[PDB]
């Protein structure tokens, strides 16, 4: 049965429900983005409407097949009714595609759904800034103080400046990058255009990135492996054993794998800075693990919600265990307390 934080009151909307069956009263399922926890149930017998970006869109069309019909795609920072009721969609600063979802209620309410979201101080001079947000639909993953990460241009910054290091030391290496999902494609985009290079990767990775809109990407990215010098595997992939599997598939073409594991918060994080980041090693293949988030680190969640200041607080992650809720809501209380809302 859909859970309460996947509603919105007042209206015949859910937000990323689409694992419960027809929820009653539901009239419209918006989807912040297309992963798979978000998206989990939808296929192309859908036969009630779909909002979200067109970017979401895409994806739904060619990787899920829906149908065109069912899937209503909205320009961001756009004033939209649907249903008569305004809407707007805004960038959630996640993976390609990924919005939030501003409700403006008939009876005045206003109502900010994050989705899954890494805040930014840009966020405070986006339509935002105009008028009162009464309820937040927050986006939890990483509440809690411990969870520090650097900033994306940070790594970038190191992951461009290793790749380069290494492939002007030995230009018989290759760089690999995993990957599972949409998101983080500045990683592997940033390090191949350093070097010179397309990406390569399998035609589902290839397929997966012809919807997202990227410009210019024709000449970023290739289905065609031996002409590449950035590969891109299956995360499952990115270990010494399926690593040395792949180095043998180039046929004596590279002689060094030098990979990339972009993670989420690792407890590394909590001892260990970005510029002091070392691989594991067996043999010639090092793989680096770099804390690329797209989710807010503890700080940037706190400093939306208080220049936010909403007046109720709902989380949608880390919702299953009473432990986490009570823990969550005492950071709202100290948030609250020391910022006078
Ligand atoms: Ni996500």
């Amino acid at each position: 049965t859909c859970p309460f934080y996947k509603k919105i009151p007042g209206t015949g909307f859910t937000v990323d429900a689409f694992q419960y069956g027809v929820v009653e009263g539901c009239t419209a399922y918006f989807l912040t983005h297309f992963h798979s926890d978000h998206y989990a149930g939808l296929s192309k017998h859908f036969t009630f409407p779909v909002y979200c970006s067109e970017i979401t869109g895409n994806l739904l069309k060619n990787k899920l097949h829906v149908q065109e019909q069912y899937i209503h795609p909205l320009p961001l920072d756009t004033e939209c009714i649907v249903n008569g009721v305004k809407v707007v969609l805004l960038d959630a600063n996640h993976c390609p595609g990924a919005v939030m979802i501003l409700f403006y209620l008939p009876n005045g309410t206003v109502i900010l759904h994050t989705g899954d979201f890494r805040a930014d101080p840009s966020m405070e001079r986006s339509l935002l800034a105009d008028q009162k947000v009464h309820m937040l639909y927050l986006d939890t993953t990483y509440c809690s103080p411990e969870y520090t990460f650097p900033s994306q241009q940070e790594v970038i910054r190191f992951a461009i400046n290793t790749a380069f290091e290494a492939v002007t030391l030995n230009p018989h290496a290759l760089v690999v990058c995993g990957t599972y999902s949409i998101g983080k494609e500045k990683v592997f985009l940033a390090i191949a255009d350093v070097l010179g290079s397309k990406v390569g990767m399998s035609q589902e990775k290839y397929k997966t990135l012809q919807c997202l809109n990227i410009p210019e990407i024709n000449s970023l990215i290739t289905t065609d492996m031996c002409s590449s010098l950035v590969h891109l595997l299956p995360m499952m992939q990115i270990n010494f054993k399926g690593l040395q599997s792949h180095l043998k598939k180039c046929g004596g073409k590279y002689n060094q794998i030098l990979a990339f594991r972009p993670t989420g918060w690792t407890h590394s994080n909590k001892f260990t800075r970005i510029a002091d980041v070392i691989p594991q090693t067996k043999g010639n293949i090092s793989i680096y693990g770099i804390p690329y988030s797209e989710h807010s680190s503890y700080l940037e969640m706190k400093r939306f919600v208080q220049w936010l200041k909403p007046q109720k607080i709902i989380p949608t992650v880390n919702v299953g265990t009473w432990k986490s809720r009570s823990t969550m809501e005492k950071y709202f209380r100290e948030w609250k307390l020391e910022a006078g809302y």
